[PDB]
């Protein structure tokens, strides 16, 4: 899967850090950054159905 965050909707709350830490970080400047940009993890689209501004895409 890939995967992609869009900064402009990221509002840094962390929750995808909190369900899929090896895919996802909140980084210090308050916004989430892909640290597996394509992986098999069930868990990125989790994350990716649990972010509150559908910030996160998976495909
Ligand atoms: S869940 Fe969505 S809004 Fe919250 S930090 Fe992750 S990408 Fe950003």
């Amino acid at each position: 899967m890939k995967v992609r965050v869009d900064a402009d909707a990221c509002i840094g709350c962390g929750v995808c850090e909190n369900l899929c830490p090896d895919v996802f970080q909140l980084g210090d400047d308050g916004k989430a950054k892909v640290l597996q940009p394509e992986t098999d993890l069930p868990c990125a689209k989790d994350a990716a159905d649990s972010c509150p501004t559908g910030a996160i895409s998976v495909e």
